[PDB]
């Protein structure tokens, strides 16, 4: 794969043969402060060259109701709220701007046992991380981005190798993230990017002190200093508090 060295980013050459095997309206709302104007096509001088090419080589023509508006916010380095329905292209609507942005300002230094991630992404369950994880590898083709996926109800102990295999881009369930953290496998100082994705659903099933001890009580990047965005179908009470917690000067997207 691609490689970051000395501060640029050095993809790796095309493989047609690979390719193969990797490749082959609703209404929005964007509210907030300075909100900017959204794109209609993907573009490389907003986004980052190497995933438009990845994005032309999916064949994906038009950014979804959700991605027109999360690739500008957070291209300008603004926190997101996002309450879209399943259908909305939620996936995509927060891998695209977080491996823009990864893809152009790399990884920060490690003082080289631990995983430094440099983004980061909670689900409720085995199967969406395991869907994000899929669609995150397809566009990390090429690309310096390792991505590596945990979840509970499975042994611990093989999640620890492929964590040691190298992980920037870390799609979790918060149970099992927390388990990783108290091991002392994992430090999150180096996170730029936090995506949490389905929070009521997390909520629901009780999830809410382990992911505050992961945002909070453990080593991770602040809120501002990191960007953050928030996916939840509903936005009850507790998750508008953890908006408020979690993010900084969000703008409010809302589809269908």
């Amino acid at each position: 794969g691609g490689r970051w060295i000395d501060g640029k980013h050095v993809p790796a050459p095309r493989n047609e043969k690979a390719e193969i095997a990797i490749f082959g309206d609703i209404p929005v709302d964007a509210s907030g402060k300075d909100v900017p104007e959204p794109i209609t096509e993907f573009t490389s001088p907003p986004l980052d060259g190497l995933l438009l090419e990845n994005i032309k080589l999916a064949r994906f023509t038009k950014p979804t109701p959700v991605q027109k508006y999360s690739v500008p916010i957070v291209a300008n380095g603004r926190d997101l709220m996002a309450c879209a329905q399943t259908g909305s292209g939620k996936t995509g609507g927060f891998l695209f701007p977080v491996l823009s942005e990864s893809f152009k300002t790399g990884p920060s230094p490690q003082p080289e046992r631990k995983a430094y991630p440099t983004a980061v992404i909670m689900a409720p369950t085995r199967e969406l991380a395991t869907q994000i994880f899929d669609e995150a590898k397809k566009f990390t083709y090429r690309s310096w981005v390792k991505a590596c996926v945990v979840y509970g109800g499975s042994p611990i102990g093989n999640q620890l190798r492929e964590i040691e295999r190298g992980c920037d881009l870390l799609v979790a369930t918060p149970g099992r993230l927390n388990d990783l953290l108290e091991r002392g496998k994992i430090s999150l100082a180096n996170v730029k990017y936090l995506v949490l994705d389905e929070a009521d659903r997390m909520l629901d099933m009780g999830f809410e002190p382990q992911i505050r001890h992961i945002v909070e009580d453990c080593d991770m990047t602040p809120v501002g200093e990191r960007q953050t965005l928030m996916f939840s179908a509903t936005f009850p009470a507790d998750i508008q508090h953890l908006a408020r917690d979690f993010l900084s000067d969000y703008i409010f997207l809302s589809v269908g």
